[PDB]
């Protein structure tokens, strides 16, 4: 049918030429709760309003602060690599995140110490690149898609290996390996960034011995391999520091709610939080104090935020699972669940905030339930 | 269909949860031609993608630099009133520039000789009220709904009239109008900021008469009665601050393509470009220099950029009509045809630019045809 | 009597209106040393002028950057409470340090794990409340008086525990509890921020068990019943990470000085210093380097500051003792005494640089005093 | 010989390796005046200094805020053409302002009515494109050298005509001019920038006549045939939007100082000074006000700074003429000499100030001499 | 002979006058590598180029943002010191790093709890002092001169001990240190900075004893005392946090390359690299990502620069070895090297990204070699 932004006696038919597909898509948007109130920073931008670099191989699509200025400090690519295409050996000031939605791929690292890290990654697992180590990434028989977060929101380019080599002279790289200008004639003129390959064989004939040893701690982290935290409407998976080891400057949870069941109101007491919206359909209300509160619409392919302390929840409102990432640039996840926070309080003092009584208090729980579901 | 991000033996088919009907919506973005290159920052915003204020009366919802971040200089409002209904009397620090997209409305504006304007503006219609000048709107006996445009990208709050009642003490209130605190106890508590009234009488029986005389020049622009200039396919009209003389710092163009023709090559010398999308369809590239250039989809109720001197085209890619307004923060609008500029050179010099010939150059007019019609 | 800004043979008496009750509190800027020089920024602002935000139940007033703007990283407020008077469960972004200047008051805390804090807080006891961590504070029999100071300057909103509900849709509170709407249709529709209450029982009443510990570093300090340094003209009192563990990101120290006394020459090799001026009558001349020095007055109720490793002293210029708070936001507290740095230099060296003999080098010394008595 | 950074007794003899060729260009910079006081930010800068863009037909090296900070507002270009060469057709958001050094060219510019401009500027002649009108230059047969100055410190990029062309799709392209992809098939599928190209014909037979009218103001100037300001040691020619009509924001003097005279004391009222050193050897002296003053050394090749309104001479120090530029970004040149100042004062006042008699008072002029030769 | 920027069929003799020394200083930004490409920030700045600060017992000179502004978190003075001269008891807000190039000196500090460290330093050693704990410099018999680095680019003011005094009021001096004010009236009036004076005696002479104990680690370190990575072009000796162990905001490297030698392609994965060029000449290759690339000349005097994660070399140009300093502010030293990335990864998956075979991959080393000599 045609949605109009109309909440009882408020509001009024649209009368311009409008897009109803994504007033479809927003109807709590066009529509929103009587309680949002002020002004709130955009907190919502999709995948799909933006431009898409197709190369021979794949390609890739971004969200920046140019597209999400609310984002200063994280950055995110989707990209897709077909079977065999390499993502070119490269590096970046920005350390590196990433979740595998669909396929497998296998990665490579070389440490400052010269040490070597060659892993395969399948649906559910991550990885983390530190600052400036170099990479890749080649997609196995399935092909490969996967959410890359940087620890920038200003992220836009990358050091790639042949782009490198092509604005080098010559008769350097050829001083640098002890060959001459004639055997390096047939490097190329330009990047390669993602391009076709042949599949790789098998891990354990990739793994490269050297005189530097085994690198400390993995790149990589079988997210859904661990026991996720398991409330009445779904389920948490958490990585941070304190279990995938290198992911210092990145802690990440991935959240499925159930139909019917919403992430419980919350904050987080540490940092920003960057969301991703890898299927189902969401609202959420964002508390920005002061009065301030704007509610917003989240479906696959769409990047959420909220800033440092804003309290809110995550319903879904759909008929399917709702599966997201929550992304957090710190050395650990931490969330104050509202439920537990005042279950942990005298119950007089509770009933002397909220003009409620017995009847309320008696329901709050001192453990937290991430994830809770409508009775 | 189902459209994929694959041009030729680039790209891929998506593997991962998508949105499908943003895709459809943006068939140059998830396919870009293969002429764009480079970063460059996002151009388009939606207003169905922000957050509708409802009121008794009518709604309000915005796109700002919160929204948009490269228009740091320009933001915009698309407001609705139902019939009779108010936009309270109000001020703020930026100019006011708008256009009557449907119904009509009623304005008042006082300057600061206390001289007033009152006038009745429909569609196709503009105002512009300079900073700082007090005004209101209210909606006749079909509504209104219209875009305000305001030369501050960071738009937020206006002064409302019966806020300021509200924040100022009840004595000194009585203070200033001699009158006792009793007569004034019934004053609003809080804004209205928009308010349903009865339709008002005529607008001769609503002209104020006062010592100060009539304000020197009007602050409404009746744009679709001039005579545009008209092209093989399509219309512009220009209204800036040589003929609406008091819109000083917005300067703005209606631009019609037909079917089959484009708003020709073009970029402004003078600065940056916003864009509103009345109706239709559209697909624009923006040439950044160096390199860069990303095209960019568009329909109704559109936001759309081109920063200061960047290159551009508007083609229309439906099978009606394309509507749109060029808004500049300048008192006058400017441009250069790239087909003028080079008819204005000498054939041998462009042929040696081009590397083509006299057939290219034999088709070149020195007379500017701001949109074209495909042959 | 009628100061004057003059100085032997330099200045004038003041021909205009003047304030001369302000001229009598700052006799050290009417008339300067000799010996300043330079443009220094404003180092000095007092709560007396600055507004007091009103309530049932106390008061609240704040020196922010918008009042001091030197003081970017460090923003304060001065609280009063009535008995049994509660300032509202809430939260901020900041880190927040206490000192409980008059009364006593309970305090609530509870972690990010569920762990829950509850104490009472006499005079010349702290708290810290790490940021994000949710809080409240309950005035006891007495009332209470204190200082709060945050980890940023811009300090201005807080989280409020009934201001989130009000601003989140009832169906979705009342799905988050497994309540009905109509079970929560009593709460309140705009926060109370500071308000009324009876006093509260017992401290051993109110603790409250759960399953998840004890916090492991309590969140206030006996400062007062620790050991100061004590000199001869005073005494200091400092409370860091070292000894107050979960104060991470303030450092403090409380310091009485006697009639006639001085804290000594000294700088901060760490951070920025904010003061609070508890009681008595100060003058500080602070050397910004490169020949610039300027010297303020300060008195109960003064907020000071000292730029990053700039020289001062703190003289106390009244007849009863002066006593203030030095804050860094640091993780520690460190000064280097002017006294004891010459002392551990050769006594030549020392000679060479000042122009002066072993009848001066002679009475340096090897101990720090932070606190001198006038001979 | 090898000069030492000694003056009297002070400084001392270099003791490290160092670069004495860069000491003896610099020798008031090795060894200041003794009057040279306090931290002055960097006001030189080399051409030679700076990385050299080599083309098919010219090359072109650039002194930016990248290079000299200090000089936010406004940057520079050094670029030459080979005989025929071309300066491919281009804009940009900068104005231009040109000083031909070294041979001839030709130019066109067409404005945003679709009127051409196309002349031949000589040795000693400039130019002036405002922003974002399009522009190109051809060297005539003895080819060309010539500074541009660009009105943005940050000047980096400028939109080239077949750079834009490369980035628009070849479909775009076609419709635009009413061609088919066939015709335009040849088209360039990167810059040219410069490019080689025979020398154009007569001057008369390259005018274009169009519909439009002629330009109302020429965009060159012959500046060496307008009668200079003539003093004692030297020759000023000033050009700006007094008599450069079309040249708004840039206001230039070429000045010319005989060996043995010296550009006399001054300041400039309006703006900050940006320097081009053609030819000979200075030193300059900035007066930054509290006691700051810092000595400067230029040659041919370098250009040089002095922020608004600081105090400051140009002293010729070779033996043969310093040639030099003055350029500010305004609509008109304006100075204060500090000898027409004081001679415009009371006698016995401007004695008071400086402690000296008739005898200094009786030596001042009323008249303006920018340059003066020692006695 | 007069160099000319002509590379093949590119560039063009230089028509107007032009500093051909320093041209002749720089080959190859006069005549680039065509691999060069984008605009790319400057990377150089010589202290030649510099203010020399001559005072009775030395000179300073510094390069700091104000003059290469792509250093914005280092800054370096050049200081010199005749025999027994003491650069003056101080402090600042900034770490100090210093290199003694030159002759030797005794420094001198004191920590924040009493403790003095007092140590002779020559020729390859090191200082490091910590933010705001002051020292002093005394040159010994051969005198001194040492490069020092601060970590913030816009250093410019110290605190200098007799400056403070004589800014501070002499009653409140004579406080301080319970004498009169006649027994400091010989304190100096202005600050001294840098002074001559006699010799100091033997350093176990000047060690002097206190209650508070010896420092935990020492001020100084001796570099070349260590032992080097040695490769076949050259040696590297370290110094950062991991051996120097206070050295916590600076790390560091002295690189020496022979004749025909070069530093190798490498970055740094933690920071950007400050250089300082002790003797000989070089060229440097900074590749900045997305095809930029820009070389630079560097001789004795110059300060370099490459951003955080820069693909660089270091070439010796000349005939006597090239000796330059690596710095960064970071607690520790990294780097990756092209080399031994390459050799850690499968051999057939370096071979498909640079389109070479096996004979290439067989020339790998999985041992890091930072200087590699020309074959
Ligand atoms: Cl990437
Ligand atoms: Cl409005
Ligand atoms: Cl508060
Ligand atoms: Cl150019
Ligand atoms: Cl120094
Ligand atoms: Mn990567
Ligand atoms: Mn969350
Ligand atoms: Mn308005
Ligand atoms: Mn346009
Ligand atoms: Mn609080
Ligand atoms: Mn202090
Ligand atoms: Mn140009
Ligand atoms: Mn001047
Ligand atoms: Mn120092
Ligand atoms: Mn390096």
């Amino acid at each position: 049918d045609i949605p109009q932004p109309i909440r009882g006696d408020k509001g009024a038919t649209v009368k311009i030429p409008r897009n109803i597909e994504r007033d479809r898509q927003n109807p709590d948007m066009l529509v929103p709760p009587e309680t949002d109130h002020g002004t709130v920073s955009n907190m919502k931008f999709s995948f799909s309003d933006t431009h898409n670099r197709l190369e021979k191989g794949g390609y890739a699509r971004e969200v920046t602060v140019r597209e999400l200025p609310i984002s200063e400090n994280l950055a995110s690519v989707n990209m897709r690599l077909k079977p065999g295409a390499i993502r070119e050996l490269h590096w970046h000031k920005e350390a590196e995140w990433a979740y595998m939605i669909y396929g497998s791929a296998r990665v490579t690292i070389v440490d400052e110490k010269g040490r070597s890290f060659i892993d395969d990654v399948g649906e559910g697992d991550l990885w983390y690149f530190p600052s400036g180590l170099p990479h890749s990434i080649q997609a196995l028989e399935e092909g490969a898609e996967f959410l890359l977060v940087f620890d920038d929101g200003s992220f836009s380019s990358t050091f790639q290996l042949t782009d490198w080599l092509a604005h080098t002279p010559k008769e350097v790289i050829a001083a640098n390996f002890g060959v001459t200008k004639e055997e390096i004639s047939n490097l190329p003129g330009k990047e390669k960034y993602i391009f076709e390959n042949q599949l790789p064989g098998s891990l354990k004939d990739d793994i490269v011995e050297g005189p530097n040893g085994e690198v400390p701690y993995p790149f990589t982290y079988r997210l859904l391999e661990q026991e996720p935290i398991e409330s009445e409407g779904g389920k948490v998976y958490i990585a941070d520091s304190t279990n995938f080891k290198v992911s210092k400057t990145i802690a990440s949870a991935l959240v499925t709610v159930e139909p019917g069941a919403m992430r419980e109101l919350h904050w987080h007491p540490n940092t920003h939080e960057w969301q991703y919206y890898i299927s189902g359909k969401a609202r959420m209300t964002v508390f920005a104090s002061d009065g301030h509160a704007r509610t917003f619409n989240y479906q696959a392919g769409d990047v959420g935020y909220v800033p440092f302390a804003m309290g809110h929840y995550v319903e879904n409102i759909g008929d399917e699972p709702l599966v997201f990432l929550e992304i957090f640039k710190d050395d650990h996840y931490a969330d104050v669940s509202l439920n537990q926070w005042l279950a942990m309080l005298p119950e007089t003092f509770v009933q002397a905030h909220l003009d409620l009584g017995k009847d309320f208090t008696d329901v709050l729980s001192k453990e937290k339930h991430p994830v809770v579901k409508k009775k």
